């Protein structure tokens, strides 16, 4: 058959969970009708297929008590309205607060909705929020989640959770067999903010041989909250980094890049670790809270250093940059786990995951 299938996002900015939604619209959009409410305006920052429908939400003024009370009364009902309009078999709501808006605005509407978390389970930090996140989850349909220690913890309060994992897009452009011509290239792909730390990124990099950093480019795709202070401190270190801001073709840099380097404290299970495989860039990344030991296995795979260890990262990258054939071994053993991440694999578990809360 076919099931018109609405997604609900807040943005579609360079994201992970933003990336994994349209990999999975533009899949599911050929064989089904698919659409995609989101809070935002603006277009979305990957490119997204002429079949699936993305309708934003209304515009409201924040600047003023009133406002910043009427506006979220406004944003709940526009919600509530884009919801009945879509028409749709199931809703499948991404990230926590989405999650929870999605739980109320759809009270009353017949259709089931399906809310997926992202991080793990400990980013939300806030007292009140991981409250009502317990109060209001139990009242979902199904949940996805990205790791086996999210499904331990949702669980024991959410009847339906299963474990899906990301989709990357990549593995139906880049064939398996492509032969890669590297540069002297390091790459740090992702937002600019405390827990995703790429300030040690940049103490790493002073750490380097002198003949490494003279000879080798290192960029840092990817805007946020600290890109002017990374800025400042690349200028305390006298390094030499190329800040890129957000960028649509990280087809490119994966190309040419020989070293993607990961330093985050909490992951659920990052992209960038994924869509590395198919480039032959070999990943080395911190030990984030949870994920780690199942996307990398140390010195098979990839390299592990532990959390916030700038030193650790520094020995790690000159023992690939100073050894070729061991980044290539290591990255020859990456590609098998390739075939986890398909898009059709994937897709169809979604959608057993859809007609199995369809039975309602
Ligand atoms: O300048 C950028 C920065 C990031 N991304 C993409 O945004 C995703 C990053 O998601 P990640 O796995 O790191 O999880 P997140 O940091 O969003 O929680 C990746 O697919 C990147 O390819 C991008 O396309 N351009
Ligand atoms: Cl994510
Ligand atoms: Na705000
Ligand atoms: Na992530």
């Amino acid at each position: 058959m076919m099931m018109k299938i609405s997604f609900i996002i807040a943005t579609l900015n360079s994201g992970g969970a933003e990336r994994v939604l349209v990999t999975l619209a533009n899949a599911l959009c050929k064989e089904h009708e698919v659409s995609i409410i989101k809070f935002h305006t603006g277009e979305s920052f990957y490119k997204l297929e002429n079949e699936v429908k993305v309708t934003s939400l209304e515009q409201f003024r924040f600047d003023t008590l009133y406002h910043k009370i009427a506006s979220r009364f406004k944003k709940f009902f526009a919600l509530r309205k884009a919801l009945k309009e879509s028409k749709a078999d199931v809703f499948i709501s991404f990230l926590d607060t989405t999650n929870i808006a999605c739980i109320l605005a759809n009270i009353g509407l017949k259709t089931p909705l399906i809310i997926s978390e992202h991080s793990n389970e400990a980013y939300l930090k806030p007292k009140t929020w991981r409250f009502l996140r317990r109060v209001s989850y139990p009242f979902c349909d199904a949940l996805s989640v990205l790791g086996s220690s999210d499904k331990v913890y949702y669980e024991r309060f959410v009847k339906r959770v299963k474990l899906l994992l990301n989709p990357c897009h990549f593995s139906d452009e880049i064939p398996f067999d492509s032969s890669f011509e590297k540069e002297n290239l390091v790459l740090f792909i992702g937002r600019l903010d405390h827990n995703k730390n790429p300030v040690m990124f940049l103490k790493a990099i002073a750490h380097l041989d002198k003949n490494l950093q003279e000879n080798y480019k290192f960029v840092i795709a990817g805007d946020g909250e600290l890109r002017q202070e990374l800025e400042y401190k690349v200028k305390s270190l006298g390094i030499k980094v190329d800040f890129l801001g957000r960028v649509e073709n990280v087809k490119a840099l994966y190309e040419k890049a020989k070293v993607l380097c990961l330093c985050s404290f909490v992951e659920g299970l990052p992209t960038v670790l994924i869509e590395s495989l198919y480039f032959e860039v070999c990943r080395i990344s911190s030990s984030y809270y949870n994920g780690a030991k199942d996307l990398i296995k140390d010195n098979h795979d990839g390299l592990l250093v532990g959390c916030d260890d700038e030193i650790a990262l520094a020995k790690k990258l000159e023992l690939v940059l100073n050894d070729e054939n061991f980044r290539k071994e290591l990255v020859n053993n990456a590609k098998q786990r390739c075939k986890d991440f398909e898009i059709s694999n994937i897709k169809e578990e979604w959608l057993k995951l859809i007609v199995e809360v369809k039975n309602a």
